[PDB]
DNA sequence: CAATATCCCGAGTACATGCACAGGATGTATATATCTGACACGTGCCTGGAGACTAGGGAGTAATCCCCTTGGCGGTTAAAACGCGGGGGACAGCGCGTACGTGCGTTTAAGCGGTGCTAGAGCTGTCTACGACCAATTGAGCGGCCTCGGCA
């Protein structure tokens, strides 16, 4: 019937204190800057 | 002496208190723990002692009238007591906050290594501030010149 039941661990706070669902949008982006970019790239900051 | 008042004693009066009860949360109890700091050891400083001397101050006195102190002052209200007004006092209910419980997830403490901020260094090296002295100013009091009011 539904889709499935069996549903993935994707990155939740089961394991620790950490914020509850997931990262927010600012502490995505601070880990964006970390990658190899170049000057010519597009990007969302 | 009369009068308003405080004091005193017994009847009658709700509930307050001290108690008994169930039960729960925490104080105990044991074992373990490192580390606070106790204790022991010297380090080196100032707290103290101890002298010589001036000059600042302190103590003393003398003279005295300022200020306090007192009496007697004249003037007006806080108190006394009453009349007199409204206002502090005793019940019915709403629902809003406070509490309290749930699951809310933010931040701190800790232990990590690196490093630059600060706080003890100088004779730093001077020179603000510290006396030392001079000079200006105002004010006050004392002489001295000059119109006029009461008296011969």
């Amino acid at each position: 019937k539904d889709p499935n039941f069996v549903h993935s661990g994707h990155g939740g706070a089961v394991a620790g204190k950490k914020n509850r669902t997931w990262k927010n949008l600012k502490q995505i982006l601070a880990s964006e800057r970390a990658l190899p970019w170049q000057l010519n790239d597009p990007n969302y900051f």
